């Protein structure tokens, strides 16, 4: 589909089951989510955004839909404001910026 | 164009002037800059993101050429990480996510 951003690009997303509302981010290096509960490890990561950094734990190989699109990848939970779909991901499922 | 997302999306503007370098952001309501002067009155506003909150300066009816293409908006200056061209000029450009 193509996403104008008169409104902000926010698209439903399944991960662990559930239906969550996520921002398709360009800026985002990585995609991030808010305090959740995923399996297996975390690995620690930093991740700095335009007001400082905040830490927030790393799960790989995590299977996650979006708009009906499935992506497996990595996936960062912390207090982020809201949660973040970022370049990771929207490479996986063929986004791209158009004008 | 169309831009891939591999890398981050950066292109090249011109405002006031000045050639620098931005970061296309769908997830940025706002355009940011690095401090910078810019002409007119501004007023003071406090914007948040990743991280916490940052005081910048907002401009109002700033010109801004986006990859050759004329753009009028709101700028906000601050100290920003990075210059970041938010929705309320991507969508001047007509810029959209597509997949
Ligand atoms: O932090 C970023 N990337 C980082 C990131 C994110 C997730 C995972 C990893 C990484 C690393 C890096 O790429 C990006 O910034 C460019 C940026 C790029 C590289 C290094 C940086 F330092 C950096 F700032 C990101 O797209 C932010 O712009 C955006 O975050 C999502 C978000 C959305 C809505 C309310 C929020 F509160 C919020 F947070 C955000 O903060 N938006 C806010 C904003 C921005 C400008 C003007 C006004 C407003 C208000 C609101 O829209």
């Amino acid at each position: 589909p193509q996403i104008t951003l008169w409104q902000r690009p926010l698209v439903t997303i399944k991960i662990g089951g559930q239906l969550k509302e996520a921002l398709l981010d360009t800026g985002a290096d990585d995609t991030v989510l808010e305090e959740m509960s995923l399996p297996g490890r975390w690995k620690p990561k930093m991740i700095g955004g335009i007001g400082g950094f905040i830490k927030v734990r790393q799960y790989d190989q995590i299977l996650i839909e979006i708009c009906g699109h499935k992506a497996i990848g990595t996936v960062l939970v912390g207090p982020t404001p809201v949660n973040i779909i970022g370049r990771n991901l929207l490479t996986q499922i063929g986004c791209t910026l158009n004008f």
